[PDB]
């Protein structure tokens, strides 16, 4: 069912946001794992899987609406070399994406694409959850100190 | 079965004590949870449920005795902005309530309301248990330090 | 994630609406139970639990958004001394709250807080369900008469 | 297998009778449910499902016989605004349909379509069952009175 | 709970859209079945059941809001005499209905009926799914040819 | 219980019709099987078993009524050398038999043998089912073509 | 354990090869799915998951060897607009990658990194399996024709 170019553009931009996030979260996961921080690897890994699923949602929506998903343009990945740094990159990225999400959600309403705006609000509720975990983690390093924080990552929780 | 105004007054005052406690414990629970302190959220949450049940006990007793429960007057909640502070508010509150409980228990005996005094001693045995957990927690922060204490709350026990 | 004062104000006002409702529904439940009306106690009790859960939803949202839940101000509880009267208080209260809910939902959209507006519409769909049960009950008293209606409450349904 | 126009006409008229009945029974069901009369909603709902199945039987028979089912013409639905009234509409409708059924059954025999007359007698045995329930219900209102009758509908039987 | 005439009008128009769809999908189902196309009958049959459930949703919403569902006016059913033709009717119909759905969803928001707009977006997400299956089917006939397409329908999938 | 010569004659003629059908359907079944058309063999085989059971029904009825079943006269079997041809023989035969069935059913009524007419209408409902499968098959060859139709028979369905 | 720059370069180039393959296979999967070709979507989807796992293998090896995985550079995705075309892109890509794999395997031996060459030969045995499926598919279109081939994809195998 063909449906509104602008909507398909927002969708493709949002997809791009996802693509950079799966890559950055996956490398971070494996960097943490590598350091022996099992808890951080377990969490960052599943968020990457979440992003992966967010992306498939867009790809399918774009295809229904009769557009062509763009999986060719990749964004800048800001990796970071220490955990406190890595986590902040993750947060900044999440924040930018949420911003794009709000822009896109308002427009779909204007244009009456309520199902595209329904899906996006679902995805935004998720992002805001990634945002909460990162914020909490960053404060914990601040509150218990880095060495206690590091010792607290060597075994994954349950 | 109508039964002694003074008793119904003590019961209503005690109920009020409970009402402020459910509110303060519930906000504290969610403040802890929010900070990522799962263990503190789990405990403070169940104490709120305990208080909630204490209250239903009073409401029913007052109704049997033919009085009208007072759920309109709320007390001062002293929240606190740091855990050590939050826990001390909880303790002080518990202490005040226990004091009222003893006053009320002695009077029911004078007046021969042994079933109201039976129920209250049950509730007091419970309060004294809330009092013990808080005292132990506050000393632990004192003994292992705050950062170790904080690291020790990030996963709930079993 | 800090987010819009006005939204946090609406959220806190809505929470207050909930707090008065849990109290009024719980006292009503126990008044009915006390009279031997098992069916009315069972229903009014679970609605109180629903309101209780609505409240926890707000408390957590306010905390995420970085505001402070207000559990200190309690509203006027209009109890009532006969069932027809009690049920009408419940209805009026529900109606007022729904009104606040619509005001708050429209504003979150303006401000782009779609996740806060998502949660609220969920809670509103629930309120409108409480509103339907009360309306039906009040008409049944009108249609079968009060004594038949009363006889119809002495055993809880399933 | 092409087979007798007149038979296909009777079949289509009978189908029409069914279509109006599914609609009237379904609205009535939901009107009762809405009023809190669970027993009346449960029964009227299943009769609607019975009519629904009667219709599919005709649609398939018409198609075999090589005719075209007519699902375009809808009859007059006589709703009614009170239960005694609603039930009487249901009865009248059933009565009219049974009358058409007998006309159609006699003709299929003349014409030797014994399988069409076999199916119809099955459907008629069913109608006469809908007719019996309605008659019994209407008399019960007459015998115990409307308020007792109404109180007797608020919980579905088993 | 009485609520906005215009909303109840849109709801009734939408219900009408559903009614024509259940009828057209059900006849099509049985026409396919009749031809020996089991796969097409199985799918078209369940979509009819979906529409049937969509309708019950409206009927109940209209009744809550205190309006009267209109099950008297039936729309034009455009049947079709060959499968490619039948499927295109189904698609066109779906498309028209989706259009009405968007009009109605925007208005409920204006008027603040968020629960009616919630339900409708759910129903629209469904329609868009019926729309996707039909589009895919029509292209498959185009891509493998009609005879291969026909041979591919004689046994239902799983 | 001795009962009406004419009825016993119709019964014996009908039995004869069955006997030729079991033979033709069984040879056809095995011819199809032989060619590797599993689906056609499976179906034609079970119809032969159905006819076989129809026959036993007559044999027993004739014996009760005190007549002697005639299993000595066999009819003309029209085999056919290609599937389209084979299926058409089967159809023609079925059609002739149904015709005899209607003649016999009307007469039993005249004569009041309602149990013989009951059994026969059961058997006729079955024949009309054999008639429907053959008609559908013959059209499918017409609609998808013979080679696609043939490829569609090499594995039995379920 | 730090280990040979050249090896880490080959590893990173190979990882890049994987990254483009996951993207192209995933879009193709969803394009096929979209067209209603369930079998092609199921297969192309799992190959994408295989590539995804190949990539994680490299990322971890690079990290052990003390290099930094490069997830920033994405290659040219050659999509294609028809299935025959899409499958050929997939094949060409696979072929190029296998070529790089052989170059890298020979060098690790020279340099004595037998564990890196062990892992790579495992991954190459896999690629050669992706290569075999594509070759077989492309010939099947050639041998049965495209319409028969297309009809053969509408239900996933098992
Ligand atoms: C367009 C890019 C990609 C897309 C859309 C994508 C999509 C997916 C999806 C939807 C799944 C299945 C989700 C589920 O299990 O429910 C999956 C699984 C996974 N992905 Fe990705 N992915 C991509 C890139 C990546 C990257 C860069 C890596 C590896 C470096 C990766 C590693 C994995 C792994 C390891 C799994 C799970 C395997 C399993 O448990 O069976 N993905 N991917
Ligand atoms: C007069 C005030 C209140 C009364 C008497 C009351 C009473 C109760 C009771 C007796 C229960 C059931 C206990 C059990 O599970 O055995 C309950 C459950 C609970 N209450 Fe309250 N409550 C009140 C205020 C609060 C507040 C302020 C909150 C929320 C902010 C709250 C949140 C809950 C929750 C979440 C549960 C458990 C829900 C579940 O697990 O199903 N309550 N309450
Ligand atoms: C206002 C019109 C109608 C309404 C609202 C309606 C509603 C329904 C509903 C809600 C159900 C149950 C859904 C479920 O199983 O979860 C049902 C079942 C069904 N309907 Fe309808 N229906 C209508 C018209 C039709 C027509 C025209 C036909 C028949 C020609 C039909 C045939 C059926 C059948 C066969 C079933 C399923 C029976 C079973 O599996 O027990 N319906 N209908
Ligand atoms: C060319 C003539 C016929 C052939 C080759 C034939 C063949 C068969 C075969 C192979 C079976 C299945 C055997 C099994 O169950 O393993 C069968 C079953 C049977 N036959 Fe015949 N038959 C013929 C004539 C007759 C006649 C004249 C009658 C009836 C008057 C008859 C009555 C039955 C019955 C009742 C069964 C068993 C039904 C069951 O238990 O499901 N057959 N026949
Ligand atoms: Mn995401
Ligand atoms: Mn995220
Ligand atoms: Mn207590
Ligand atoms: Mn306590
Ligand atoms: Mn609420
Ligand atoms: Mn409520
Ligand atoms: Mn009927
Ligand atoms: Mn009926
Ligand atoms: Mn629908
Ligand atoms: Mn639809
Ligand atoms: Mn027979
Ligand atoms: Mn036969
Ligand atoms: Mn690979
Ligand atoms: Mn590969």
């Amino acid at each position: 069912m063909k449906g509104d170019t602008k909507v398909i553009n927002y969708l493709n931009k949002l997809l791009g946001n996802e693509l950079v996030a799966i890559n950055q979260y996956f490398l971070h996961a494996r960097m943490f794992k590598n350091w022996g921080l099992k808890r951080l690897n377990d969490v960052e890994y599943h968020e990457s899987i979440d992003e992966m699923k967010h992306a498939d949602r867009y790809i399918e929506r774009i295809l229904f609406l009769e557009g062509l998903p763009n999986l060719q343009d990749l964004g800048k990945l800001n990796i970071g070399e220490d955990v406190e740094e890595m986590l902040r990159s993750d947060l900044a990225l999440e924040l930018d994406g949420a911003k794009n999400l709000r822009e896109a959600i308002g427009y779909a309403d204007s244009v009456h694409d309520y199902v595209s705006r329904d899906m996006m609000i679902e995805i935004l509720r998720d992002e805001e959850g990634h945002i909460d975990w990162l914020e909490t983690e960053l404060d914990l390093i601040q509150k218990m100190g880095l060495q206690n924080y590091l010792q607290a990552q060597i075994r994954e929780e349950g």
